[PDB]
């Protein structure tokens, strides 16, 4: 009846965005039941674009942690606000918040 008894719930680790033109917010979310990862931006639903994209990198089969980065190839000063990662799986929902400074100087 059980094929996967191991129910690892989702915990969310976020990391400070690294300042470089291609901004990267590295994340680590662990769990075997796959949690839905959603970014919240200033309390509003952040939807990924071609400029702002969530990277899901291939984890090792021996680690329970899923890794990735919210990478912004082309950053915009409207992104200068609060980011929050919500991961929800059957066991539970985890959250971590990241407030990054995307400050542009037009032209």
């Amino acid at each position: 009846d059980d094929d996967d008894d191991v129910s690892f719930c989702a915990s969310v680790q976020l990391h400070t965005a690294v300042e470089m033109h291609h901004w990267c917010i590295p994340f680590s979310v662990d769990g075997q039941p796959a949690p839905s990862l959603r970014w919240l931006f200033n309390g509003s639903v952040l939807n990924e674009t071609s400029f702002i994209f969530t990277e899901f990198l291939e984890p090792a089969a021996n680690e329970t942690v899923r890794h990735g980065c919210l990478r912004l190839n082309q950053p915009t000063h409207v992104n200068n606000g609060n980011y929050t990662l919500l991961a929800a799986n059957p066991c539970g929902q985890a959250s971590a918040s990241i407030m990054a400074a995307f400050m542009d100087n037009p032209f």
